[PDB]
């Protein structure tokens, strides 16, 4: 359970990505499968982008940064409240694309570099543990809804 306090310096970080969805999307992906290149085998729409400048030339890259950020900003704008919006993410990402609960902690860490690369008067150590405490919240709750479908492996 995050505090008030928690939450705070969760969303006053993530109100400056608002400012520039598109452009945190893109900087999160691109980290994510030069970090982690299984995760890039999970899209079969960008499995055929082979170096980081062709990622960031992808205008549907791009479009989907924005589709993940927009879905994790509603989730986060919730304050732990978000059975709803995580319903129908869990049951997607276990059924349909099949993505292990460990790629969401690659990816959460990719969201913890972007935002601390570019908001760092933002993101000291209070907001870093504070958005490290929402997205293993986040990934805590998604692990749940995998368990009861069979798939936290
Ligand atoms: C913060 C974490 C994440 C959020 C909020 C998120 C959100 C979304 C949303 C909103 C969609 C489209 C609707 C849907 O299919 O449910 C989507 C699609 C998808 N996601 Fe995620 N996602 C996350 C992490 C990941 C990770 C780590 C992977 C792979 C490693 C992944 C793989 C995919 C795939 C393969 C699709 C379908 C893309 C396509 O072919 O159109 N997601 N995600």
């Amino acid at each position: 359970v995050l505090s008030e306090g928690e939450w705070q310096l969760v969303l006053h970080v993530w109100a400056k990505v608002e400012a520039d969805v598109a452009g945190h999307g893109q900087d999160i992906l691109i980290r994510l499968f030069k970090s982690h290149p299984e995760t890039l085998e999970k899209f079969d729409r960008f499995k055929h982008l082979k170096t980081e400048a062709e990622m960031k030339a992808s205008e549907d890259l791009k479009k989907h940064g924005v589709t993940v950020l927009t879905a994790l900003g509603a989730i986060l704008k919730k304050k732990g409240h978000h059975e709803a919006e995580l319903k129908p993410l869990a049951q997607s990402h276990a059924t349909k694309h099949k993505i292990p609960i460990k790629y969401l902690e690659f990816i959460s860490e990719a969201i913890i570099h972007v935002l601390h690369s570019r908001h760092p008067g933002d993101f000291g150590a209070d907001a870093q543990g504070a958005m490290n405490k929402a997205l293993e919240l986040f990934r805590k709750d998604i692990a749940a809804k995998y368990k009861e479908l069979g798939y936290q492996g």
